[PDB]
């Protein structure tokens, strides 16, 4: 017997929603999209709104909202977007029991699933999904290197004047004053952009990058991105899904990578259906190790706001 | 030096945003998504954040935010779901003519830029703003049209679908006229893999389907409870937008501007149609039972009620 | 592990390359193209070159070429295309026997290696070749499956489409029996947009039309002088795997084995049919006319006599 | 009036058919397959198998098969693979091909393939009267992906994430900068050591005729024909990518008078312009050694 792959999508807001459409309409699999029961309805009614879509696209994808996590049953994947002027302190708290709670239910009706986090500071929020999950840290991702790469592509082609599809970013760490840039690993097309881009505008764009999910949320003046996010999310998922052994950057345990272990960073990765196959250790600068090092401080400081 | 094409998006809300998603991510061209001045910052958030996952998604499109109808200069298709939804406290002849300005002050500044470019709307009540569009515009009928009936068929198929546990790419629908009591359905005309699907399903259920397909729009506003439809109505707009760019000729159900078809004229309707690259082509003119002539008559009563509510 | 779907393609030409290669394009799974060891070299060819193709499309499939069916190993879905065309100075008998002979040979080797495989059959007469290749694999009716309905109707719908000058999209087929001459259309379960074909073609254009389907492969020889259709029957091959391995659920006119279905028993023929993760899901039975049912029995005739060449 | 762009594949072979599906598959656009008027009927009947398939696979794209040029007017595309399975055969094919193309649809891009192909493209070039921009060979976009795939294999990694460059003819005229490919943007000299790179530089170098040598009786279609709708997506789609691609130099690298595989923008415009990667010293007197073999091959022609 054929069944189609079974996503759950846990948090039904901006991200989550957009997120399970692009996995319907892809065919990647059926989508049980979660949110609390004070949002079931609302979730049921952006299933069936999806759902309704769904001749009209012509794909085959079963998607149905739900308060009750019997809905995610045996899933093969599960992407975790739930989340809540404050302080970082009560904003890391506050989400991480969010994370406790999610994932008990989550690993409990989908025992072999492999889970990838979105949720915010997502470097602190998957250790949380790592630890509370107890599965082996290849089942276990968050998602903020190939959101970051993107939007260096995106800037660096509205620069050259060229296609996406010929832009590579190599992004280290998380985001913005924690983001490691390699720009010596950046190309047009194989063309190292530090010979096609002048310094100046160069490092525009790398502090752009990092500046680049604040200059939505301004941009906005209510919420965050959730399309280049949802993009990201999908494009992790579909690796997976597909056995497809990409390599992207992941949030992704380390076990003396980079002479770092016993946290989350993110990292060159190989994508495929054991979820992380091999974080990958380049060999890096001065310049590059000292400036991981501010980034791998910078996530230890978020876990010390971990309870 | 033949480029890429150009659709602009009036209204940057839930379903133009949406639709504006699918248009860039299918390469249907290049977008330009356009709400109000206070709006700009938001939309520009819309447009960006979407134009940041087409590295992720494969896709080359330019996609820009503004409120700068300059932007919209030289649109092959426009879309306007530019609208009011019903405010607690308006009437129906306040919204109707609220939403009229809206189409004139939008109409005007579309043809100002793209006075030879194509035309759908979904602002409600759609059967009513069409025509604002049509008679503002002052278009040729083919190059303004209303989307209606995909919406309702691509409703009523999903619950086919689930009643026969059937892909919906083997069910199709036929529904002349609007939403709601306005909506006609020909179940004679729906079928399953080519079966009728009177042969395939009980009366009650059948029955049950129709009327959920009248109730389909008013189903997700009630589960939402703030907002309406956006996914299934932008993915329909979508379809309408792909026939034309692509010159599919398509037979979609669209509200067009009848001169004389089911022997009604000077007005707009959701009828069978050919769409391509002519926008509507024909409007494909049933013989139907003395029944469905009459229902729809009902259902013109509807468009002519609302129609007298123009200023 | 998450692994891919892996599908093997028996016989290596026209047909069982270009299945390879839409599937190996649409990421469907790992494709293994398998001729005899005497064409080995060529189908590792075809697999490297197809394979060399996929940096460029942009898609992750791994197709290798192969005499051996110990690369098949524990595959999901087995497409048998495998077989001999008319060499001249040879009977109806002799191309029947050699391809049943072929079908029981590859059979044996296919379901050795994956016990747990759907098998759709392409190879001519299919009917008869698909009745052999059900009895060799000892399988259950719903995993072996027969391609020439989507084949045909494909062929129909392009005729129709031609015609009206509409998208094939929106035209709608249904035929029962096996192929030329022996086939069976379904006017009456032949629509365009839902409407009717009888409302819209006039009897003689839909009779010629109906006529150019029944002898629709023997245009397409007659055309190339020197083998038979490949594009067509390979599409038709992918969406009936396709409906298999994303459990679709298609209402698809498919080669199955009938058990009582149209008052038949002991024979593979053309029906409509559920293509779904289970293979043949159901047999679904229509109402016909004494016409159809005449018709029908007219195909079976020509089939239960071709049945009568085996052994 | 909203109208289908339309792509006339001159050559009705193994590559010329095989591109015109994807073409109509992808619905780049309508799509007149052409060949000798003998060959009139497989032609149409390649036409109409294809056309047939497109109500399974849902796409709207008239295929058609002729030998009458008349129904290649107006083509936005012109793809010429109209060769044999000798540069004075193919030289002349082109010069009666080119002719009839240009008067037809004299508006037209026009992306070669025949072998040998930077010469067969500036035989198309010099008899067309169109500009540098307009005329294109494909070269680089398969070697480049016979590269991905041998280092796809190698590595074990997607081939989406395996980069690649190859500049210089096709087969031995091949200088592909092993220091311009990467796997997952990480240098491939940093992941694979010398024995076993220099081995696929080998592989891709002799790629032609390692399908050749399998198959028996015929050459490459699949690769070549993906490669070519690449091309053939970047113009219609104002994609504007950064391919390896057959040129003609006017200038660039300090050569010029003739075409050659080098770094270019394609996109609306055709070729945009050629990029100039400065290059190792023995990247450049490598680049020569292949340009001296393809002059010469221009030295067989009329
Ligand atoms: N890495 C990134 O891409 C990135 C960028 C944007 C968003 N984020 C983070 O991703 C998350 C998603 O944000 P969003 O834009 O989708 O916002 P959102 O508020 O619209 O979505 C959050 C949803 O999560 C739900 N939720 C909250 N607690 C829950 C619980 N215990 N169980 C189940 N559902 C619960 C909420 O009810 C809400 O529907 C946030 O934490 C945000 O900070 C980070
Ligand atoms: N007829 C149908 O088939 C159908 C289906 C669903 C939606 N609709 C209609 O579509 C309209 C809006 O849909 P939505 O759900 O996206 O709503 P929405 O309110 O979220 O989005 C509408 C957007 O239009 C903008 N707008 C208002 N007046 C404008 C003007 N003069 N110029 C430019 N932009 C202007 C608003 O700022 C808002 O951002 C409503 O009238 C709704 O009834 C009808
Ligand atoms: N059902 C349909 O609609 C339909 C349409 C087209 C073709 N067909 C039939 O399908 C078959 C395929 O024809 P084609 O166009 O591919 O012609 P073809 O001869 O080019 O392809 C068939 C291949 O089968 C191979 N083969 C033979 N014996 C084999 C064995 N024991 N194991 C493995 N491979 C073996 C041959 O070596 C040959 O390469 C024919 O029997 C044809 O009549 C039916
Ligand atoms: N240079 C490259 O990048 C590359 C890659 C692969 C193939 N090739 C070349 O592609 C070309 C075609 O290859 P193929 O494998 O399709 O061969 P093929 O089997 O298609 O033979 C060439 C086709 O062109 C037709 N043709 C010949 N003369 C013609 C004319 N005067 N007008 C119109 N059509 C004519 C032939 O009848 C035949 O259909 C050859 O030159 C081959 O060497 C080179
Ligand atoms: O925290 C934020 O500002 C949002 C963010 O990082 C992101 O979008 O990736
Ligand atoms: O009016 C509304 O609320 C939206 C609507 O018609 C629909 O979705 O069909
Ligand atoms: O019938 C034939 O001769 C070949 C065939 O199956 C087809 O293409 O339909
Ligand atoms: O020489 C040939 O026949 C074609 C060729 O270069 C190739 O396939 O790479």
């Amino acid at each position: 017997a054929m069944k189609r792959k079974k996503i759950s999508v846990i948090g039904a807001g901006f991200t989550g929603a957009t997120t399970a459409f692009l996995l319907a309409q892809k065919e990647l699999g059926d989508v049980v999209l979660v949110d609390i029961p004070q949002l079931e309805n609302p979730t049921k009614g952006k299933a069936l709104d999806m759902l309704e879509a769904s001749p009209v696209l012509g794909f085959d994808a079963n998607i149905i909202g739900t308060s009750d996590y019997a809905d995610t049953a045996d899933s093969d994947i599960v992407v975790i977007t739930a989340g809540i002027g404050m302080s970082r302190d009560d904003l890391v708290t506050t989400n991480q029991k969010i994370m406790k709670q999610v994932t008990k239910e989550v690993v409990k009706y989908s025992p072999n699933c492999y889970i990838i986090v979105l949720t915010n500071p997502v470097d602190a929020m998957t250790y949380t999904v790592f630890k509370e999950s107890g599965f082996p840290k290849n089942r276990v991702i968050g998602q903020s290197g190939v959101l970051d790469t993107a939007r260096f592509r995106t800037f660096v082609a509205e620069e050259l004047n060229i296609s996406v599809k010929d832009v590579t970013g190599f992004v280290l760490g998380g985001h913005g004053d924690d983001m490691v840039p390699l720009v010596r690993y950046s190309y047009a097309g194989g063309i190292p952009l530090e010979k096609l881009i002048p310094k100046d505008r160069l490092d525009a764009i790398v502090e752009r990058t990092r500046k680049g999910g604040g200059e939505i949320v301004n941009l906005l003046g209510n919420g965050s991105a959730y399309y280049a996010p949802a993009a990201s999310l999908v494009e992790m998922v579909e690796a997976i899904l597909k056995d497809q052994r990409r390599i992207l950057p992941a949030i992704a345990y380390l076990e003396g990578e980079y002479g770092y272990e016993g946290i989350y960073l993110g990292v060159p990765t190989i994508l495929g259906g054991n979820g992380i196959e091999k974080v990958i250790e380049l060999e890096l600068t001065e310049e590059e190790k000292a400036a991981l090092a501010k980034s791998v401080e910078s996530v230890k400081n978020v876990m010390r706001m971990l309870e």
